[PDB]
């Protein structure tokens, strides 16, 4: 049945995701029609200091969120985050006429509230999600920003063409505050919690979650920084966030630079591969619960399997756009091709802090997001640095770079990456 609490839950968090990414993404299409050559002056760097100071404050709260989400549960964290994205969205109007200052404030701002949404939803799933069922509903969670991304493109251009940029961030804001509305009504941070969940429904998650959570009084930080499967999943994570910054960044100002194809002025070019990320994610998880459901295959299997998948298959396409020459379409083929062959690592390693620890998955996964954020922000360097003469040989030496560390990142996952509860995790 669709509508049981859990995928009602599931539905409701892929909106939320999906509010959250489209206030992101939104930005850097409104930004190209307000700046100058009123209009602000504002150069390159200027702009991509704008765009870039979210990831300084959203670095900061992911361990911090993840720790008070497992404290207290992920609801209330989740949801103030995202109401906090939308309304400091709603006076980005006022920010900008403010000065540069103010304005990389309030995205900072903007980064600290949103830190604690993916800690808390991973928090809010370890209560939720039966063991055979997290693969399905971590995927429907998750593929909310991909579709974000994918509608927010192209229609905050159509708006700027019909109205004035502010409008952008109004409806954006104000579908924010309509979903902050819903998502107090209708959601539980635990089953037990629930005002509607059915008693047979709330039975069986309780069953299958018996002899998975922790019966400890308090974190096990020792173990945590100590176990290796944690930073099998670290590794992986930093290499995946790594590869598709450059698929996403890189290869776009590529395919800009080198072969002048202006992807960014198309729009509907650069959602497709959002649009195939989106649909992979969704049938990976899928897929890949019904691998362990009915076919019974091991969890850590299934693991390996796709995130060896979702991390090689991309570097191949991501190498061979280095070699295509002056044909951006094939170009274009491969950017979408790795993209979405990108939905597998949904299923992957991405989950995999459910799987080694339910009970704290959200400190887990802060402790992730935290090392797998810092590309975002090393990587713009790096690319400065090692394209002085701007030619397809520095270009191809960039994406070696990147295919290399993929390669690596997902060797080291396959070697030490584990899929059952760790003792630590269980028992004082």
């Amino acid at each position: 049945v669709c509508c049981s609490a859990r995928y009602n839950l599931a539905i409701l968090a892929f909106f939320g995701f999906f509010i959250v990414y489209a206030l992101r993404v939104n930005l850097a299409v409104a930004l190209v029609d307000m700046v100058d050559s009123k209009k602000y002056q504002w150069d390159a760097e200027t702009q991509g200091w704008i765009l870039g100071s979210f990831f300084y404050g959203y670095i900061i709260t992911q361990i911090p969120g993840g720790y008070v989400a497992s404290k207290i549960g992920g609801k209330m964290l989740l949801g103030f985050g995202i109401l906090g994205t939308a309304v400091l969205t709603l006076f980005t109007p006022i920010a900008a006429d403010l000065g540069v200052g103010p304005l990389i404030v309030l995205r900072a701002l903007e980064g600290l509230g949103e830190g604690v949404t993916f800690p808390a939803m991973h928090a809010m799933w370890s209560s939720w999600a039966p063991p055979l069922e997290r693969s399905k509903l971590l995927s429907i969670s998750y593929a909310g920003a991909q579709l974000g991304t994918v509608i927010s493109l192209p229609l905050s251009g159509i708006i700027c063409y019909y109205m004035n940029w502010t409008y952008v961030f109004y409806f954006f804001g104000t579908i924010g505050i309509f979903w902050f509305l819903l998502w107090i009504w209708l959601v539980s941070d635990t089953p037990q919690k629930h005002k509607r969940i059915s008693h047979y429904e709330k039975e069986y998650i309780l069953s299958s979650l018996r002899n998975q959570l922790s019966s400890q009084k308090s974190v096990p930080w020792v173990p945590i920084l100590k176990s290796l499967p944690l930073w099998a999943i670290v590794v992986a994570h930093f290499s995946y966030n790594w590869t598709f910054y450059t698929l996403l960044t890189l290869l776009p100002t590529y395919m800009k630079e080198i072969l002048r194809f202006n992807v960014q002025e198309n729009g509907f070019l650069s959602s497709l591969p959002y649009l195939g990320s989106w649909l992979c994610m969704i049938l990976s998880g899928q897929a890949a619960d019904n691998l362990r459901a009915k076919w019974n295959f091991s969890t850590l299997c299934v693991r390996r399997i796709f995130s060896l998948i979702g991390m090689i298959g991309p570097a191949v396409f991501l190498v061979a756009a280095g070699f295509i020459g002056c044909d951006y379409s094939l170009a274009v083929a491969f950017l979408t091709i790795s993209t979405t062959l990108g939905g597998f690592c949904s299923s992957g390693f991405s989950i995999n802090h459910l799987d080694i620890a339910p009970s704290y998955a959200g400190i887990l996964l802060g402790i992730t997001n935290t090392f797998a954020t810092i590309p975002g922000m090393v990587g713009p360097v790096i690319a400065k640095s090692l394209t002085p003469d701007n030619t397809v040989g520095e270009w191809q030496t960039v994406f070696y770079i990147a295919a290399a560390i993929n390669v690596f990142g997902a060797i080291f996952f396959t070697l030490f990456a584990k899929g059952e509860v760790q003792n630590w995790a269980l028992n004082d």
